[PDB]
């Protein structure tokens, strides 16, 4: 039945379209999650590693009042 | 007194103060522009790949169109 | 205490060079661990693309040789 | 049909198949090439950050070390 083989081939491209198209949207897929889990841990190490440096430059602006309050009695008596 | 060695310390303590605030901020720039570029070329690679995929399967859906249609008048005569 | 706060002092120094190396190498460290872990995870999508992209070529491939041999088929009875 | 409607499909189905296999090897290459100018700009980073990193601990420590040369010589005096 030609009315059959010819169904047969439509149905087979479909599929094969379908199958192609499925493909395509889960590289789409796989890319798109790969950036985004690429950028929450990238924005993630930005936020804190500037935290860890105010931290380190809250403590040398601590040492670095402390070294001028020594200084500054000092320079009353000098 | 030596009001001269002591004032000489409290500038030698600012300078350095100084100096690392701004190496600190620095490096708080080097961190922000790595993510700033990476964010930018993973927004190009993403735009530029999905317009790849969009290629692929347009090219992929008029080959099955046509494929189609030589189907769909092969069966008016059949 | 002649030389108590002489020494108060270098006690507060050596535990303030101590903070800052304990924050300067973590600091390094942290750009370190986010630089591992952003390569391991664009490693994990170009492996699954590149591999999802093989597989869509592959079953493009099979598709098209399907489609020739019909062709080829038609050809001998022409 | 004809032996001649026959090979012009044979030609299309490669063009078709020519077309697809450019595209999703060029959609490799814009993946593969974003995943190196992300390696690229991460290592620029990590050069620059822990240099600048190295300098300022070797400027707090060249200052730690001033500040325990001036200590020892007070305390010949105390």
């Amino acid at each position: 039945s030609n009315l059959v083989e010819l169904e047969a081939t439509r149905v087979a491209e479909k599929e094969a379209l379908a199958l192609l198209r499925e493909q395509a949207a889960s590289v789409g897929t796989q890319v798109e999650e790969a950036a985004e889990r690429i950028l929450k841990s990238l924005l993630a190490q930005k936020q804190e590693v500037l935290g860890q440096l105010r931290a380190l430059v809250e403590a040398a602006e601590e040492a670095t009042r402390e070294r001028l309050t020594k200084i500054e009695r000092q320079e009353q008596v000098a």
